[PDB]
């Protein structure tokens, strides 16, 4: 670094609890992006959302984070709930929320700590796409599976292996089966 750049650092710093103390404190740029995008939001009924820790706190140190909730109406995840977590750092729209599955599920593109391979949040991601874009990428997931994204390679096979196959694993799965020797959620109520 630099004297210079310490310095800076410094005075902001001080700025920044200077803003934490006022009333109605100025949100960051990433909250107030954020905002935007939950107030934007057009979902289907398929999908619901839960604001867990709100950007409008001006407490750095508690990280936005929303639930969102994936229940499809077709497809071989008809009517199975799968939710995520999405936890976003103070360098939202450059990078996206850290997205985490909360349900052990039998899908190519999830694996069994929770990662999701989706496009959109790495190579693909872009600060002009949003909170609608990645809910809608989640959707889309259980529409349209992927083999070729394969965290999870029995999924994987079994998609290859066609689709009443395919179809009755991720049912047996979803009801709380298992598939080889690991255990899935139930995730079928109501």
């Amino acid at each position: 670094g630099s004297m210079l750049k310490l310095r800076q650092l410094q005075k902001k710093k001080q700025k920044e609890n200077e803003n934490s103390s006022s009333i109605q404190p100025n949100l960051s740029a990433a909250r107030i992006r954020l905002k935007r995008d939950l107030d934007s939001l057009d979902l289907p009924p398929t999908v619901t959302l839960n604001v867990i820790t709100s950007p409008d706190s001006a407490d750095r140190s508690q990280s936005p984070k929303l639930e969102v909730i994936v229940r499809p109406d077709e497809g071989y995840y008809n009517y199975g709930s799968i939710n995520f977590n999405l936890d976003f750092n103070e360098v939202y729209p450059i990078e996206p929320p850290k997205v985490v599955c909360l349900k052990k599920i039998f899908h190519p593109n999830i694996d069994l700590k929770g990662n999701v391979c989706l496009n959109i949040l790495r190579e693909d991601w872009s600060p002009a796409l949003d909170l609608q874009s990645i809910i809608t990428g989640l959707l889309f997931l259980f529409l349209e599976p992927n083999p070729n994204d394969p965290l999870n390679k029995d999924a994987a096979k079994l998609l290859c292996e066609g689709e009443k196959e395919f179809a009755e694993a991720v049912r047996l799965t979803m009801s709380g089966g298992s598939i080889e020797h690991v255990k899935y959620d139930n995730i079928v109520s109501p």
